[PDB]
């Protein structure tokens, strides 16, 4: 059903920061309802380190992780319902910045490369796995919200 | 132009039956620079204790990515125009609903940024509004989504 999801994003000038020289820290915080606070930054592909902070999450990385996580969650529920025992699910996902059709810089492509380990006495075939991933992509809330071409390479 | 990586991992817990659909949705996100984030399904989507309230969920992350991206472009614009920004706080909300079509997706995200300027040179409202239109135009995440993204300034 319908739901709302909030994030508080906050940046504060450090005492030592001139700011107008563009040499301010891009570190900032993301705060969510359940109480968690995440240290964030601009991507180091767009703003050089040390202005960006490599150890902190960036918007592009979070975008890729959300798409990959959303797809995973749908898949796992499908696999449980088919009574397949999943031991692990690991996705090495990659997003690409490039120019979209309108000539604007965007995340034009995301490749999901999920590797799933099954156990127990009912394991699916290659054909079945493939259909579980197609259903997962079709019912992924995040994939359904984006212009990004989302491709799954099943590993 | 650039590549952005995420490793998303779920492992079945010891003794967790899974096939009963009662498994924990907690999992991890790992990024190149070493950040690990504890993740879950949203508790507005999956009840609890199947979802874990203190963990980040895909929907929350997608709202933060949009809000964060818009902010970072805004700040570089403000700094270029020689305004001194003391703070920027955006209380963002995204809404999951149907379409367009009939598929559940994030239909609308509303950004509500509040900016504190100090010092001698401060923008007028008109200048502030223009900085936000430019930031939205140049925000990579916003240029990636089909979501209606609206900015209500202040």
């Amino acid at each position: 059903s319908m739901s709302e999801h909030s994030a508080i994003v906050t940046w504060k000038r450090k005492d030592s920061e001139a700011f107008t020289d563009n040499q301010y820290s891009r570190a900032h915080t993301w705060e969510f309802d359940g109480g968690s606070k995440i240290l964030a930054s601009a991507s180091p592909h767009v703003v050089p380190v040390p202005l960006s902070v490599e150890a902190n999450v960036d918007p592009e990385e979070a975008f890729v992780a959300a798409l990959s996580s959303c797809h995973m969650l749908v898949f796992l529920s499908i696999a449980a319902k088919q009574r397949y025992l999943v031991e692990s699910y690991t996705d090495n996902a990659v997003g690409i910045l490039g120019k979209n059709s309108k000539g604007k810089t965007s995340v034009t492509k995301v490749v999901l490369r999920p590797q799933v380990v099954f156990s127990g006495t009912s394991k699916p075939t290659l054909q079945q796995l493939e259909k579980m991933h197609h259903l997962a992509h079709e019912n992924c809330f995040i994939a359904n919200s984006v212009e990004t071409e989302v491709v799954t390479e099943i590993i």
